[PDB]
């Protein structure tokens, strides 16, 4: 089975739950994962025990994961109830400002309520920076327009439904600067899936779609900027249990999946390096990574078991699954990082790409004239 050499790949859709839920990932053992699964660079979401909503919580997460991450990263800060226009000095750190619009009581929610909380974000947030939103069914919509009157780009995650994608094909048809991502449970699971599942290890946010949200994804590929895991983990115990948190974890089994599309012929492999390599790069100003690349088997055939290696959480929807092709190797700036079930590379290895010189998001002097 001769490999195929890929550039390092990009998930920029990753909860990693340190600080404060390091029982179910930390930065070591998610990005191992994310090694595991051809990945090289990985933004860590916000919402994190404490969240990261403050100056003190990021320089807090930036450092743990200086000390555990395998692979290199960037971290989202996270929009709050009262953190818009507190946020400018450390904007640039960051890979970009997460707001969670989920319409029901979560802490993820960080206190967003109101459309107007969103407006103050959009206006204060540096325009030049990326925002990123949580936004499910006709939220989309919502979003789209308050970007339109702050005019500014957004980035819509884990687009999920036929309506979402429709309407974002419209938008993007009459010029508006918006892009978005798919997770891959969105493209491989269906409503099929929930009775082998269940309700407990079944939920997710945005929910599985029908046959028809599936199918509306694939038709509409040309639509999708980015694949995104949307590594959500939780040990088996919260999932099956009373209240279950919603998320996957998905960073060892996204690239399985896709690189099975592309021997199926249902994409491909340009299209599968524009979604997890060149497009992540331009929307969130990532730099690359020098002497960096994934080796791939295209021909070996196997099932994904009942839980993958690298991941706490213990468990993976796509068990069962068949799958065609397998991460071989990863070489991450000049050092081995993983072969074939195992990886080599230590904690702390990584490093946060937004200290780079090349990773800071250019901007215009303060100087400018105002234009
Ligand atoms: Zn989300
Ligand atoms: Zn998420």
């Amino acid at each position: 089975a001769k490999l195929v050499r890929l550039p390092g790949l990009i998930d920029v859709h990753v909860h990693l739950r340190e600080p404060g839920g390091t029982h179910k990932e930390d930065f070591a053992s998610g990005t191992a994962a994310a090694l595991a699964g051809g990945i090289t660079m990985v933004c860590a979401m916000p919402n994190t025990r404490p969240p990261i909503i403050d100056a003190p919580a990021l320089a807090l997460a930036q450092k743990l994961a200086e000390a555990g991450a395998r692979c290199d990263f960037a971290l989202f800060l996270g929009a709050s109830s009262e953190n818009a226009g507190t946020l400018g000095t450390v904007a640039g750190s960051a890979a970009g400002l997460k707001l969670y619009l989920a319409n029901a009581t979560t802490n993820s929610s960080h206190g967003v309520t109101s459309v107007v909380q969103w407006m103050e974000h959009f206006e204060t947030w540096p325009s030049h920076l990326p925002i990123v939103a949580h936004a499910e069914e006709q939220t989309v919509a919502a979003v789209l327009m308050v970007a339109q009157l702050t005019q500014r780009s957004v980035h819509i995650c884990h687009v999920a439904r036929k309506e979402e994608i429709l309407l974002i094909k419209a938008a993007k048809a009459r010029g508006l600067p918006v892009t978005c991502e798919v997770a891959p449970h969105h493209l491989f699971l269906s409503h099929d899936d929930l009775e082998r599942l269940g309700p407990g290890k079944g939920e997710v946010r945005p929910e599985l779609g029908s046959r028809q949200d599936v199918e509306a994804l694939w038709e509409n590929m040309a639509v999708i900027d980015c694949f995104a895991s949307d590594h959500a983990p939780h040990t088996l115990e919260e999932k099956c249990g009373s209240r279950p948190p919603p998320g996957f974890p998905g960073l060892e089994t996204m690239l399985p999946l896709l690189l099975t599309a592309v021997s199926e012929g249902r994409l491909s492999l340009d299209d599968l390096l524009q979604r997890l390599h060149h497009n992540p790069r331009r929307i969130f100003h990532l730099p690359p990574q020098e002497d960096t690349y994934v080796e791939v088997d295209l021909e070996h055939e196997w099932t994904i078991p009942s839980h993958m290696p690298f991941s706490k959480a213990h468990w993976t929807p796509f068990e069962g699954q068949k799958v065609k092709g397998t991460v071989r190797r990863v070489v991450l700036r000049g050092e081995v990082a993983y072969i074939d079930g195992q990886v080599l590379v230590p904690p702390g290895y990584g490093q946060d790409v937004r200290k780079w010189p090349q990773g800071a998001v250019p901007q215009l002097p303060p100087s400018a004239p105002a234009a």
